[PDB]
């Protein structure tokens, strides 16, 4: 009755994939990693009421030249996209990751959702708020912006995910 949960987070370089991912486990803010490493954390979590185990595939970068696999694996339960709002950049790559991510899946059940990160740079931002909710909406998917800092937006990123896979 304890469900599980297997996590891929992906995007382009220094979107915010990493810090996202440990605010959420570990509850902190990071200023650097190691970029081209794949990374994978386990993290309990009780979503109203009910436990799950949760599996995190912190993905190494990816951008337009990346290999995406021509089929998908039947143990990730639903996908995270990230961008930045502070590159345009992360934005264009973020929508050819979905493109290639919805030629390996298919017509699967496996939620697909955009986060924007990086919200607390207001001075920096270069992404509108309904552009990536517009871009979200063309793809039937959810979506949120957060910042790595503020660890409730990192929660409420994964809480998201899980709860579009009970859809
Ligand atoms: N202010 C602010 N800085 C952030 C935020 N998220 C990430 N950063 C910073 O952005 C830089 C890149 O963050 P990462 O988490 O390493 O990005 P990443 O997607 O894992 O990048 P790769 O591992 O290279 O694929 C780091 O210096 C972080 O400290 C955020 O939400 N707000
Ligand atoms: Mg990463």
């Amino acid at each position: 009755q304890s469900k599980s949960r297997k996590i891929a987070i992906l995007g382009y370089r220094s979107v915010g994939k990493s810090s996202l991912t440990i605010q959420f486990v570990e509850g902190q803010f990071v200023d650097s990693y190691d970029p081209t490493i794949e990374n994978t954390f386990t993290k309990l979590i009780t979503v109203n009421g009910q436990e799950y185990h949760l599996q995190l595939v912190d993905t190494a970068a990816q951008d337009e030249y990346s290999i995406f696999p021509q089929t998908y694996s039947i143990d990730i339960n639903g996908y995270i996209l990230v961008y930045s709002v502070t590159s345009i950049k992360s934005f264009e790559v973020i929508k050819v990751i979905h493109g290639k991510l919805l030629d390996m899946v298919g017509k699967v059940q496996i939620p697909i959702m955009l986060v924007g990160n990086k919200k607390d740079l207001h001075m920096e931002r270069v992404i509108s708020y309904e552009e990536g909710k517009a871009l979200a909406e063309s793809w039937n998917a959810a979506f949120l912006e957060s910042s790595a800092k503020e660890n409730q937006t990192a929660v409420d990123v994964f809480k998201r995910i899980i709860l579009e896979a009970e859809k």
